[PDB]
């Protein structure tokens, strides 16, 4: 199939994404990881942010304050460059006034110190007085000419001393000047030394610093190992709370059905406990029902021991009144019992009983449709199809079966509606007692019809031709669907519906449908005259009932004081021939056979124009009776708008009566009062004469058994059917081991055969290689034969000559042991015989 | 198709779990979204921290120049306010030194003209002495002085020269002396200007890792702020979860209880519904109980019909005998004719229908009974005969018959005797009710046992095999026989005669013989688990009746005042291991197969052991029953003579206890004390276990396959030979043609097999007398060659012996030569020896 398919496309397809869902579920949770990695982190730089701003904000705050206080040092600088320059250019005069007054008095002290040197210049000065002093002589004035050359040498000097004056005075302003630059450099020697050692402090504190803050990043750190350890712990427990806040939901879901499961629960619990408030309710008011059938029981049974005192009571009354032949009429031969009281006991006792056997009915109903089925199961198709053997057994069921429904329907309607011998004469015919009466009536008499049909039925069943079954077999179907119109009527007997409102078309239809299909193919079967008899007895007497309800209800029709009308006579004769066919019909019903009383034959038999006559009577009766109900029923139209002391004229009725009697008998313009009469003038001779005949003994015989029934010469034709072709199944299988065994014996003894065919063979050639091996044997042993006796010759030669060589060297030996001796003996001889000379 | 469903589920399956882990995911995602804003902002906040990082080193460096700066600028004040206080100074002392050097001035202005004035006394002393030598010009002596004078000048003046040359070298001396002190302290000044700037390079590598270290520390500040928040998220979470559990614990707890509430319901409700169908089984049976009282007012108002005509007939007979003696008139009055004119109309338009279904039923019973007569007399003879398949059918009749007659006893017993859970309690257990009682416990407990053997009966036929089947039929007589042990019951029940004196011992004995038919033909026939479960819990039930009954009929034997004893208490224990054991049945039977209610299987299925189990229950169950009821017998004929007041001692029923604990249990010497618990604990647990097993839905199974019954098979098999027997013939006429040619091939090839065996019976012959001949003219030549070759081999020892015999004798001649010899030899040399004379 091709939805198949796309389900198990379907199913791939989900697989597949479970899958790949699972999958990346487990990616999912890894990357929540990665979420609680973000949130550890982001809580780290969201710290160091909120820090970070007032670290910024406070490195601002000291950045404004430095600036400020230099600012602040910059404005006291700069008036205090405003008096350094006030002081100053106060200096700057004060060293120009000292500096020309120094200079004043250097440029006096080195023209003191030149006047000075010129004071001794002019001394040497002298010198001049040369140009005089040579011009006068050679002793004193001459010789000053020598002092003059010496004094003018002095003059050359004194130049010198002067220069290295002003010289060394310049080299002292230098040396001032030097070391008063050099206490300065001292000072910034001291002032730098002192910032050295200010920048060592600085750095040591810096430097024991970076150690402090290095010992707090120990301890900070502490605390983000805190925070991770922290952080690993917290996570976990986010992962718990999570999962179980999903199972509580789950839980709390299961916990809602149970809530209403157990409401449903308790609702069905107070259900069921109301069902038993109401049930024992139902217990006692089936118990009541109980002890109300169990007093309706108890009545009954207290009214069955009151009929039973009464029953006894009237038996003891009759008994007392009978034995009064003699006047002393006192015995009452029965103790009074009371009243229900034992009678109770023995109606629980009862009701038991019957409960116990109705069980034991269903029981014994159900085991027999089993049964049936079973059996059923066991007779073959052929049985079985329709129109076959069962159902040629169905309608020899069939007409039992209606027979008997039939009598209870008939039964159960005469009680029902009190249909009695003096119907005619019961009050309120006019009315609708009058149409209850006539539809009971007619209903009896319609069922007793179909009685005597179903009867012969019956006997010509059980005394047909196989043929003549078989065929009325085929039509079962048919003639079991009329059953259907008898079911109805039970039913409405079962509900106390039966009334003159039910329609009886449908047991008219049926009743006609049998007489038929009897005239077709049972015709010239022969018939029962005993209960022929019987049933032309029943239906009478059925017809004679539905006639004196008619003529009494047409009698009420009539207006008062027309009794003395033609229809009115016609009505009174009609009821004496009622009155009088029924004695005979009592008289007749006397001899009839069936008790094993004296003088009352055990079969009837009459001959064929017997039975016409009755086929006449009954159809006389039938006419009557028709004829009656339809002026019956159009009179009974009439009267009803009619009051009820207002009747029909004669003239209505007659004109009613003629034309139910032209219809009914068929003949034109004639009398109905002549053809009534006619007519039962007719039935009462004939049963007068029936009467007679039967109180003579005329109709005696011996009772006719049927021969063995058609169902029966059926039933053993289809066992031998059956049979014999049943144990062909065994003759077939013992001639298939038959077989089996004798082509196995086939080959068998043929191959017994193949060998003993080489084997023939193989000893025809045995004989004649027997012939040809003895004679090659009897040359074998002949030929070893003629070798051993080779041999013997062969070794009694050799034999011979080791005998005669051995023989030889024993005389050799005997010899030489005589010419030994003999040589010993001439020994001794030659020495003695050699030495006698010649 | 199976398959499209398998898929449909599948599908259903794969839905539903991707559905689950797609919520699951969808938690996942969220929590997936929050991570990735986590990112979001944690990238966000980290663009923030990094470009705030830079924003802080510039604030740093900034502040780190302010510092610098502050300092700076003071250091400048301070020095500048040391200027302020040199300049000072210096203004001061050059005023003074303004003043000094003003009067050194005019001092040496002073001096300055008297050195002109000493200048012009000089130039005017020069100019007299010029005169006086001009006025001389002749001269003496006057040359000396001056001529000294100049000498003592010119050496004055070179030692002047070289004497402040020496203090200019000197002077010199200390400027260069001082100027390289300038030098030093310069190079000093430098070196101690280059440490300076290297402290501060230092000094300004410390600020920037202090600068460092102290954000760090900010870092880490934020850090400790986190432990405490985690601290406190991690000790809310801890006490979360453990709540969470604890809610997830009370959410499971009360979940539980909602289940066994729901069984506890379920159990009430069934309890409820067994109150309700015994309430309505009080409905059916006082249905029933009216419908038989029904049918009893249906016989009894066809009896007081019957009493109605015959009471008319008699008042009939007994008024025309009034006729003479008295008729009645009356006045107004209303006694209605008879106590139950419309009371007997009521129960007509009622149970009129009831005699009419009886009688409807009556005709079909004949019907039935007439129809399965013809169809027997269609059936083949081999069928009706005994042992046939008629037997057969009868069997699997015969035993759902004995099934339904068998509750009808039971179901009637119950009722009659009201057998009830509370029998134990009921007075009068010492007398004839405790009697009755146990008569009626026994007989249903027998009936259980016998219904439970035939049910396993009916499953057996319903399965076995056809030769099975087929035997079991063909004992139908037998177990047929055994029905009217359950018919004399049957009687009893209907005539209210069933009591303890009935004798039960043929039931018993039908339900051995059952016992045994079943274990030789049906031994190994599998049994159907769900109603051997449920025929268990019937007979466990019957069991448990009978069990509490002789407990109280033992405890109503005790002596007053005995309540304390050891059987007492034993009886008390019985007691409550029977209202439990019948809890547990009560249980089992509620989820018990039969009903279309949810949860309850269509079939069960359970393993041999279970069987066994059962079998072993109920074994133990007979064992306590039997000797229950024997020790209650015993001591109820003991207690007999005994008054009212009066009772057995516990010596007396421990005694009987004893006895009859041996020999049904067989074990010598064993306290019934201990038999009994430990049958009933065996019991309980068992029956517990069972219960629980029922509960948790362990047998749960679908109905076993059907599978055609062997009277089906056999029924289709009889029905289809019946058809085939008809071509059989025909093949049996083939057949047959076969065997006749098979047997005429036979023996043809017969007489050619007898042919060649006498064919080699005679050339075997021929041989044989071939043979013989050759072999008796070979004969005559091998037993030539045997002489020859004996004749060999004789006349060759013969040699060999003489030969021998040669050798020795040549052997003995050459010992006699030698011997001569060496005498010889010996004369020989006495020759030569002689011959030289000495």
């Amino acid at each position: 199939s091709k939805e198949e398919e796309g389900l198990r496309a379907q199913v791939r397809d989900l697989e597949e994404k479970l899958e790949t869902l699972r999958l990346k579920r487990a990616e999912d949770k890894a990357k929540l990881k990665e979420l609680e990695k973000h949130k550890i982190q982001l809580e780290q730089v969201q710290e160091w942010k909120s820090k970070m701003q007032e670290q910024q904000a406070d490195l601002q705050r000291r950045l404004k304050e430095a600036r400020k206080e230099a600012k602040e040092a910059l404005e006291a600088k700069e008036r205090y460059m405003e008096e350094m320059a006030d002081t100053a250019d106060a200096i700057e005069m004060a060293t120009l006034d000292k500096e020309m007054a120094e200079e004043r008095a250097e440029s006096l002290q080195q023209e003191v110190e030149a006047l000075k040197e010129r004071v001794d210049e002019l001394t040497t000065d002298l010198e001049i007085l040369k140009a005089e002093i040579e011009e006068k002589g050679s002793d004193g004035a001459a010789s000053s000419y020598q002092l003059k050359q010496l004094e003018e040498q002095n003059a050359r000097l004194k130049d010198a001393l002067v220069r290295m004056r002003d010289l060394s005075s310049s080299e002292k302003q230098e040396h001032v000047k030097l070391q008063k630059l050099m206490e300065k450099k001292n000072q910034e020697l001291e002032v730098v030394r002192q910032q050295r050692e200010r920048l060592q402090e600085e750095l040591s504190q810096a430097e024991s610093t970076i150690d402090e803050l290095k010992e707090q990043v120990d301890a900070a750190l502490g605390a983000e190992e805190m925070v991770e350890m922290l952080t690993d712990r917290n996570l976990n427990l986010e992962e718990k709370v999570r999962e179980l806040r999903e199972t509580v939901g789950d839980l709390e879901a299961m916990n809602e059905m149970n809530d209403e499961l157990q409401e449903n629960a308790r609702e069905t619990e107070l259900e069921l406990r109301e069902q038993l408030d109401m049930a024992g309710a139902r217990v006692r008011e089936a118990q009541k029902r109980v002890e109300a059938a169990q007093e309706t029981v108890a009545d009954y049974q207290q009214t069955i021991k009151k009929y039973r005192q009464l029953t006894a009571h009237l038996q003891d009354v009759n008994r007392e009144l009978t034995n009064q032949q003699e006047a002393s009429v006192e015995r009452q031969q029965q103790p009074p019992p009371e009243t229900f009281d034992f009678k109770i006991k023995f109606a629980e006792t009862k009701a038991h009983a019957k409960a116990i056997e109705m069980e034991l009915r269903q029981m014994e109903v159900a085991q027999a449709n089993r049964h049936m089925s079973l059996l059923t199961a066991f007779m073959p198709d052929s049985f079985l199809r329709p129109g076959g053997d069962h159902d040629c057994v169905l309608v020899l069921l069939l007409m039992p079966r209606l027979i008997c429904k039939a009598e209870l329907i008939r039964k159960q309607a005469q009680e029902k509606f009190d249909l009695s011998e003096n119907c005619s004469e019961r009050p309120g015919l006019r009315g609708a007692a009058g149409e209850q009466l006539s539809f009971a009536a007619g209903l009896v008499y319609s069922l007793s019809l179909l009685q005597a049909t179903l009867h012969r039925y019956e006997h010509a069943l059980s005394q047909c031709s196989v043929d003549v079954y078989k065929k009325v077999g085929s039509l079962y179907p048919e003639m079991s669907a009329h059953e259907r119109s008898l079911d109805f009527l039970i039913e409405l007997l079962h509900k106390d519906q039966l009334d003159e409102t039910v329609n009886v078309e449908p047991l008219t239809k049926a009743i006609k449908y049998y007489q038929h299909l009897y005239s077709i193919h049972l015709a010239e079967q022969p018939e029962d005259s005993t209960m022929q008899l019987a049933d032309h007895i029943k239906f009478t007497q059925s017809a004679l009932d539905c006639m004196s309800v008619e003529v009494g209800r047409l009698r009420a029709f009539l207006q008062g004081g027309q009794e003395a009308s033609d229809i009115a006579l016609l009505l009174r004769d009609l009821e004496t021939s009622c009155s009088d066919i029924r004695q005979f019909c009592k008289k007749i019903r006397r001899r009839m056979p069936g008790t094993d009383a004296p003088g009352i034959p055990a079969a009837l038999a009459f001959g064929a124009q017997v039975s016409d006559t009755l086929l006449d009577c009954r159809k006389h009766l039938t006419w009557v009776v028709a004829v009656l109900q339809e002026v019956a029923a159009a009179a009974a139209q009439l009267i009803a708008p009619l009051a009820e002391n207002e009747g029909l004229p004669v003239a209505a009725l007659e004109e009613l009566a003629f034309k139910a009697s032209e219809q009914i008998y068929g003949t034109p313009s004639s009398s109905p009062y002549e053809c009534l009469r006619q007519s039962c003038n007719i039935l009462i001779s004939t049963m007068n004469k029936l009467a007679t005949a039967m109180q003579e003994g005329e109709y005696d015989a011996e009772r006719p058994p049927s021969k063995p029934p058609p169902v029966e010469l059926r039933a053993a034709a289809l066992r031998a059917e059956i049979t014999d072709a049943e144990g062909l199944g065994l003759k077939l299988e013992d001639r298939e081991t038959v077989i089996k065994e004798l082509k196995k014996s086939l080959k068998i003894k043929g191959e017994e055969l193949s060998e003993a065919n080489v084997r023939l063979s193989l000893l025809e050639k045995k004989l004649d290689s027997a012939a040809k091996d003895a004679d090659e044997r009897i040359e074998k042993v002949q030929t070893r034969l003629e070798e051993t006796q080779a041999l013997l010759r062969k070794k009694e030669k050799e034999f011979e000559e080791t005998m005669d060589a051995l023989q030889a060297d024993i005389d050799q030996l005997e010899a030489e042991k005589a010419e030994l001796k003999q040589r010993l003996n001439s020994q001794s001889k030659r020495t003695i015989e050699g030495i006698r000379g010649p």
